[PDB]
């Protein structure tokens, strides 16, 4: 560096005149320590000119090449002229590789410590940079990663730090082909656990593909990719999803949800995710029950009914939780009764605890205090029931009469079998 140094941002204040600069810009550095010191300019000045371009032109441009023919000046490098790539389209040594996404054959940075590469990888690092510059890098790492299986966790890191700001077909198309070429290179073994973040990225993938040809093989192929992630670190599985339903909002897990299924792998989540699921719900259900959030609330019903349909035996031990999972433990008891409320309150009243359900509840080996406040929730229920307010949404209405009747028949039954458990359970 030298007291010159002013002139080249007095050149800069030209493109930040359009015409007269040009020329001392390709005289001073056509008639090497003031060229490096001046490089970043003339990469600026290059830069912007030609991104303005909806004589000069020509002349930057031979200016940048034979500029080109320290790591700050190549992260500025790739930073702002990757998204120029589609753009620098007609007019070597540099362009016709990077079109290509290969590292420019530059001796200057195509250098082994990989300048490029790091380059790259250190730039996509950002939070806020072009799109198109995302793809390219994205792209970029996928021919190296397949060139390298021809014949690495920071990449994961730049990968997920990415995948968080916003997605596009492009880029879950990219984003999965690199991470199933990490996992087929074996990246995570057999702080932020690798793990956590490959599922991480696969899940926020698929939460937007959402599926109710194109579409279907992708799918297909995350699915193949979830089942080879299933066989490692299972208890680790386990554990990372029920982080993740938690921490996530309810949104974002509703709608993977909806993709995974649209209304094994699938039942290993469901059985892992369903009891904090619902137990975060329980929790939520004045703000939830505002008509903002109405259509959301909406689709839950679907969710739990599809749990329900033909898929979760689970869905028998969440509802039961209260009782399963047992001086007492009153909180435990009192989790549980939400989560039961809350099911109960949810969707075909009269359907949630089935007749033989309720009959069997008088010999279970549960603490009687947990039997006898199912009986109690299921008489509030019926009772609301009657008083005129049902579930917050008719047919139903003479359907559930005979469920209610299944219900008193069993006990019933019950009764009378086990007469002819406490007294007070029976007065329950």
């Amino acid at each position: 560096p030298l007291p010159i140094q002013t002139f080249l941002w007095r050149q800069t204040s030209a493109f930040l005149q359009y015409e007269a600069s040009c020329v001392s810009f390709e005289r001073v550095l056509v008639e090497w320590e003031l060229v490096q010191a001046a490089l970043p300019h003339v990469l600026h000045c290059t830069a912007t000119l030609l991104s303005n371009r909806n004589v000069a032109e020509t002349k930057l441009l031979h200016t940048l090449h034979w500029m080109l023919l320290s790591m700050a000046t190549v992260e500025l490098f790739v930073f702002l002229f990757a998204p120029l790539v589609h753009r620098i389209k007609e007019s070597l040594v540099i362009w016709q590789p990077m079109w290509e996404h290969r590292q420019p054959g530059v001796s200057g940075f195509t250098a082994l410590v990989t300048y490029f590469d790091v380059a790259v990888l250190r730039c996509l690092l950002q939070p806020h940079w072009s799109e198109e510059g995302t793809q390219w890098s994205l792209m970029y790492y996928l021919q190296r990663l397949r060139h390298m299986l021809e014949e690495l966790s920071v990449v994961l890191k730049a990968v997920y730090l990415v995948l968080n700001h916003d997605i596009s077909s492009r880029i879950c198309d990219v984003a999965l082909n690199i991470v199933e070429c990490l996992l087929q290179l074996g990246v995570v073994p057999c702080p932020v656990s690798n793990h956590r973040l490959a599922l991480t990225m696969l899940i926020k993938i698929v939460k937007s593909l959402g599926c109710a040809l194109r579409h279907q093989v992708f799918r297909e192929n995350a699915q193949n990719c979830l089942t080879k992630l299933y066989k490692l670190d299972k208890m680790q599985f386990r554990q990372t999803m029920r982080d993740y339903v938690n921490k996530d909002s309810l949104n974002n897990v509703v709608d993977f949800l909806h993709a995974l299924l649209g209304f094994n792998v699938e039942g290993i989540i469901v059985s892992a995710m369903f009891k904090s699921l619902i137990t975060r719900c329980a929790s939520t259900t004045h703000e939830l029950h505002s008509p903002e959030n109405l259509g959301l609330y909406c689709d839950i019903r679907q969710l739990v009914q599809f749990i329900k349909e033909a898929h979760g035996n689970v869905f028998r031990r969440v509802a039961l939780s209260a009782l399963l999972d047992s001086v007492v433990n009153l909180g435990a008891i009192r989790q549980g009764m939400k989560r039961f409320q809350f099911l109960l309150n949810c969707c075909e009243p009269g359907t949630i605890p089935d007749a033989s359900i309720l009959a069997a509840a008088l010999d279970l080996e549960a603490p009687v205090v947990a039997r006898a406040a199912l009986f109690l929730e299921c008489a509030r229920f019926v009772h609301r029931c009657n008083r005129g307010n049902w579930p917050e949404w008719q047919k139903l209405q003479w359907n559930a009469a005979k469920l209610f009747y299944q219900w008193g028949d069993a006990i019933g039954v019950r009764l009378n079998e086990l007469c002819h458990c406490p007294f007070a359970l029976k007065m329950a």
